[PDB]
């Protein structure tokens, strides 16, 4: 369960947030596979309720009505095609499993669902599963409102309704089994693992009970006896009743402290300095590296009011965002997930984006296709951070230095730092309001290396900055505080 099951050498996964299956299939073949991405985290593939007010929000997909593979991203055939084609090019697929709850208890009875299935949330009836009133925690929750009134009581958090969503009685083997059957269908299709949604709202034991029933991965692509990779979304910034560690036995856990703290450091808030990152990782109170799934932002907190709040860096702050992502991908801590978003009309009212509900690019509810431009950029308002050179090259960097230890750290005592990964890679950052010009020990063999942030190595040449490394491993780094990308990274494979 802690092993990502990615093709050997691939070290990251991308969240192709709200993309259509057909588009992900193409992306695997044309980009992800060739570019060395380990896998893709897809949006919930199971049927959901249709929210017409607001008009088709991204969050309606976290309100299930059945387990039919039928959504705005596509149908089961399209899903199967995508999983096969991606596996075939060495790119794994991880499903976002929404198993803690069904739709909102206030939703009206009807068939306004992504697949036309009928449901009556008021009577707790989900005929397409099927689930009935006795499959929900209504009776367990001891809250007056039936909702989570206090996050300091682990019972409310687990047995009560999260923002009014119908809470499944996961202690029940019938419920555990319906869920297992769903996941098992996915595994058999060829899925490599799952993001367990809202883990904090389920008992660690109920999750384990469900995971025990899981099949081994499909031997068409995986070695026999392979267990699916599990990463649970548990938001724990410390000082809370429920802790991430309670979930360590089920698989990896999302480390939200990571993105919140790095955001604060790179933005230079609260007196934070990059030189403080010398002992980044467990040294900062983070979970063990072999249990962590890390990221700079996720689909929820990139919208401003998630774990980390305003300190979270997103594509909207491109320049600092790339520095943060670059730092993450170079550092040996945790297993990395890169975000790929779509842009929307932000509208702040008293410091709150009133348009954070906005769904993916669409034509009257129908999701737009992902178009690729000649410069490799995406059209239709898909941001495609995974396609930015600075990001794609750092994804590659991580693959290249994989397994090499953290070495040769250097800092100017303020916001200029540098470190390497054994003798395979080196990266330097200048986040100070002044010029960086120093000769540093890189740990790499002498030669001329292409900086993969400003350019690429094309044949026997570089399209950007070249760094000459002497035989003794030292090299001079000159980075202006006005540089578009205030950091340089070189590695074994960018050497001419
Ligand atoms: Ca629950
Ligand atoms: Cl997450």
């Amino acid at each position: 369960q802690y092993a990502p099951q990615t093709q050997s050498g691939r070290t990251s996964i991308v969240h192709l947030f709200e993309w259509r299956w057909v588009d992900i299939a193409l992306e695997c073949e044309r980009y992800l596979g060739p570019k060395g991405f380990g896998g893709v985290q897809v949006s919930p593939p199971n049927e959901n309720v249709v929210v017409t007010n607001p008009s088709r929000p991204w969050w309606e997909r976290y309100q299930p009505v059945s387990y039919k593979l039928c959504t705005r991203s596509g149908n089961e055939n399209e899903f199967r095609d995508m999983v096969t084609r991606c596996n075939n090019v060495g790119v794994r697929i991880y499903v976002d499993a929404v198993i803690n709850h069904m739709c909102g208890s206030g939703a009206a009875a009807g068939t306004g669902t992504t697949c036309g299935s009928y449901c009556n949330p008021g009577s707790r009836e989900f005929p397409a599963v099927p689930y009935s009133a006795w499959d929900f925690n209504d009776g367990k929750c001891k809250t007056a409102s039936g909702g989570i009134e206090s996050y300091n009581d682990p019972y409310q958090v687990r047995d009560c309704q999260l923002v009014g969503l119908l809470d499944l009685a996961l202690e029940k083997d019938y419920v555990r089994s319906m869920i297992a059957d769903y996941l098992n269908k996915l595994i058999d299709i060829g899925v490599a693992g799952f993001r367990i949604d809202a883990s904090k709202h389920m008992w660690p034991g109920d999750i384990k009970a469900v995971l025990d029933k899981l099949h081994n991965l499909n031997t068409n692509w995986f070695p026999a006896g392979s267990r699916p990779f599990i990463f649970q979304e548990v938001i724990d910034l410390g000082g809370e009743a429920i802790s991430s560690s309670e979930y360590f036995g089920n698989g990896r856990v999302t480390e939200f402290k990571y993105g919140a703290k790095l955001g604060t450091v790179v933005r230079k808030w609260s007196g934070e300095k990059m030189s403080y990152l010398k002992n980044w990782g467990e040294g900062w109170g983070f979970m063990p590296s072999d249990r962590a799934l890390v990221f700079v932002d996720n689909h929820d907190n990139q919208r401003g009011h998630g774990a980390g709040g305003s300190s979270i860096l997103t594509f909207w702050d491109a320049r600092l965002y790339k520095v943060a992502v670059g730092f993450m991908l170079a550092h040996p801590y945790g297993f990395t997930r890169v975000m790929s978003s779509y842009r929307w009309a932000r509208n702040f009212v008293n410091g709150e984006d009133v348009n954070d509900w906005i769904g993916p690019p669409n034509n009257n509810g129908v999701i737009k296709e992902v178009t690729i431009n000649a410069d490799t950029t995406c059209g239709n308002d898909w941001v495609c951070e995974h396609r930015w050179r600075e990001i794609r090259n750092m994804v590659w960097f991580r693959n290249v230095v994989d397994g090499q230890p953290f070495a040769n750290w250097w800092d100017n005592g303020s916001n200029q730092v540098a470190f390497g990964r054994g003798n395979r890679g080196f990266i330097v950052f200048n986040n100070d309001d002044w010029q960086l010009s120093s000769t540093l020990q890189t740990g790499l063999p002498g030669g001329t290396y292409c900086n993969v942030i400003s350019g690429d190595k094309v044949g026997n040449s570089c399209t950007g900055i070249k760094v000459y490394v002497s035989s003794d491993g030292t090299a001079q780094f000159s980075i202006s505080n006005s540089a578009q990308d205030p950091f340089i990274a070189i590695h074994a494979e960018s050497k001419l």
